């Protein structure tokens, strides 16, 4: 519909938002009939609805792994935190 271009093909060792939402697809698309065993994998076959995405999900996906990794990272041990925060809208002009 109404939409630009956006996704570059990219293997990013590190996962990412578009990894996260792969990951969580895999055994979505094991189940449609697709030869998906990893995420490597159900990298393609989620190209097109990762496109779909809006980008509040993108980030939303890219902020989720950021800090999951850096919490993984930063100490072997387990590690969840957030701060309640809900703003949308622009505040210029």
């Amino acid at each position: 519909g109404s939409s630009g271009s956006s996704g570059m093909p990219n293997r990013k060792a590190s996962r990412n938002a578009y990894y996260f939402f792969v990951q969580e697809k895999i055994p979505e698309l094991r189940r449609r009939g697709l030869p998906v065993a990893r995420v490597a994998d159900a990298i393609p076959y989620c190209s097109s609805d990762w496109a779909l995405l809006r980008e509040e999900e993108k980030e939303k996906y890219a902020e989720m792994a950021r800090e999951w990794r850096a919490a993984q990272g930063k100490d072997p041990g387990p590690s969840e935190k957030q701060k309640p925060v809900f703003t949308s809208g622009p505040s210029s002009g």
